[PDB]
């Protein structure tokens, strides 16, 4: 498998997820089904998205790690899947929820090759791959901007910050492009639990990094070794080269 | 003008404002156009919006309260508009903004006879009038939670807190209304420096209200000689009843 097969896969799921959770109004997608391989609750619309998606994927040769259901195959090729990043958003009818795929040629993040994000709700198309980064085709890269008087998505404020501005969409793949735009100039998941899990992060931190973002542990740690078909715990500080260290500092 | 008046009128605003921007490229609305007589830059998407409205408003016996070219007029009824608030998602396509109207039978917000919230992106009615608070013509009420530990919507989160959740879309009057309709447990904003004005919280205010919320300022004193005009600002404390009494323990 390459990236436009990873591209051709993505999109075919994407529309999938849209149409199944399009259809199924609030007060169903509420509703649960079951314990999740997570080990939170299985919504309705969870249910649905992973469904969907799962069909399109499993007739691939892939290790597919999902939300709500574990870790499915064997193939070779890792997916680190989340099925409706966003759950919350979507069961309320807020905006804000999407589709995330990472793709790599091991369970180990540095071999990512393909990372993508669908806004299921307004169908916004993110991605990236040896190519750059895209916003509904169009080639996105991450703000230049080094003052931490700033444009912050942040989990969650423990204290008094420098930025300008503070916001928490809850969509942690979706915020994650929302990084790697330049929308917002910096990324941070720093929460002492580290509850991010891989399919939460997986692509988003793909794709901020080829619009030109540093992504990193707490402490700046490489994102590199963070495993798939295991259950990994990640923080996040993402940000340009420049502002990058200056954040590091300030949450120390 | 009459609750059912105020609500046409806010119908073919929302419409006119609706077309208006959704024919701009994120291009075209970023762009400053002027200094707003609230202090703030106009963006172009802001006055494209206020012009339409604006527009509209004029037809009436009004004063309107605007963000951008301020007070206008002399009428008896007192509008207060906030042409777009979520300007900074708007231009950045981030789904979260409306247009907010609240009228009033005098220039206090204890005379509000009605109040409409309508987000641009997603077509989403809020309004509310004697007959109550409506989503989309449904009757809403807001949450029943007790406990502290709940999903809140706060500006802006400076200590460790409880909340089993904590969100900031960007859209106050927006946000004011996912709490009216029980999407969420409670709308704080407790920024020191009482940042919000008048057309930011009014309508919001008295959807939630209307919807069953206690709504007050950051004391626990009633908001209803909130003045109609621009040095107006504010502090909120949004919750059911039983909830809000502990809000206002805890951000002591
Ligand atoms: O992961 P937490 O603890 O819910 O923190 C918020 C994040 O949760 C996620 O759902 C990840 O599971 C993100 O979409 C959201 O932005
Ligand atoms: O940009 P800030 O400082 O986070 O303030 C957010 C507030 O912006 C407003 O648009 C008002 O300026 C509100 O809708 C929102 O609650
Ligand atoms: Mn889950
Ligand atoms: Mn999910
Ligand atoms: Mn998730
Ligand atoms: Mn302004
Ligand atoms: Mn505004
Ligand atoms: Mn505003």
């Amino acid at each position: 498998m390459d990236e436009r097969d990873a591209l051709r896969i993505s999109r075919e799921i994407a529309g999938e997820v849209r149409k199944a959770i399009a259809s199924m109004p609030l007060r169903e997608r509420v509703k649960d089904v079951g314990m999740g391989k997570d080990g939170t609750p299985t919504k309705a619309a969870d249910r649905v998205a992973e469904d969907a998606a799962l069909e399109i994927l499993r007739k691939e040769r892939v290790t597919v790690v999902t939300e709500e259901s574990g870790v499915l195959g064997e193939g070779d090729v890792f997916v680190a899947l989340d099925p409706l990043d966003g759950t919350f958003n979507a069961t309320r009818g807020i905006p804000v929820y999407s589709v995330s795929l990472c793709f790599s040629y091991s369970d180990k993040l540095k071999d990512a090759f393909f990372g993508y994000v669908y806004n299921l709700a307004t169908g916004d198309e993110y991605y990236a791959d040896s190519s750059g980064a895209y916003r509904n085709g169009e080639r996105i890269e991450v703000s230049d901007a080094e003052e931490l008087y700033c444009n912050a998505i942040i989990y969650y404020p423990d204290r008094k910050f420098p930025f300008k501005r503070m916001r928490i969409f809850g969509s942690a793949a979706t915020e994650l492009c929302f990084f790697a735009d330049g929308s917002f100039d910096c990324f941070l998941d720093i929460r002492p639990g580290k509850m991010l899990r891989i399919y939460d992060a997986a692509a988003g931190v793909f794709i901020a990094e080829k619009a030109g973002g540093k992504v990193t542990e707490l402490d700046g740690e490489s994102l590199g070794n963070k495993k798939f078909d295991m259950q990994e715990r990640l923080n996040i500080v993402a940000a340009n080269e420049k502002l990058h260290p200056k954040l590091l500092e300030l949450i120390k």
